[PDB]
């Protein structure tokens, strides 16, 4: 069966102006789709086992990904900030299924999440639909 995230971004703070730079799916149970519906970001999967990755930016340098997926039937979610200038949307997504630490991320089935960059911002992901196949996230930067 299909699985559908939804995400609302909620920026809270002034001193940073974030967009999104690049929407991204990963390959497994036959992708899918990231499309924008009223403002919202809809991550549509062809099944459970594979994710799609956000990353924002502000002009003001500060960057990072938001990574929204389904792993055994269960939503997982992780945030990567403090990115380095060859860690492009696409890299993040993919490391999710072959670096350690990434894939132990997804593996937590996290219906929330959240972690400061370097500068002290928090961004988090909390899922307010975290069960079924229509889940509904917010991304809440600080
Ligand atoms: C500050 C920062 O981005 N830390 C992250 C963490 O948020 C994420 O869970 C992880 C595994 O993907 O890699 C980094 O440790």
């Amino acid at each position: 069966m299909v699985y559908k995230i939804t995400v609302r971004v909620y920026q809270t703070n002034p001193d940073a102006f974030f967009h999104p730079v690049e929407k991204t799916v990963w390959k497994y149970a036959n992708g899918g789709t990231w499309s924008i519906t009223d403002d919202q970001h809809v991550l549509t999967m062809g099944g459970s086992g594979t994710s799609g990755t956000l990353r924002f930016h502000a002009d003001n340098g500060e960057s990072f990904t938001a990574t929204f997926g389904v792993h055994n039937y269960k939503r997982w979610c992780d945030i990567v900030t403090n990115l380095a200038a060859d860690e492009t949307g696409m890299v993040i997504n993919q490391q999710y299924y072959s670096q350690k630490n990434r894939e132990e991320a997804r593996e937590r089935q996290l219906s929330n999440y959240q972690v400061k960059n370097a500068k002290g911002r928090n961004f988090q992901i909390v899922y307010t639909e975290a069960e079924g196949n229509d889940l509904h996230a917010n991304l809440i930067i600080g």
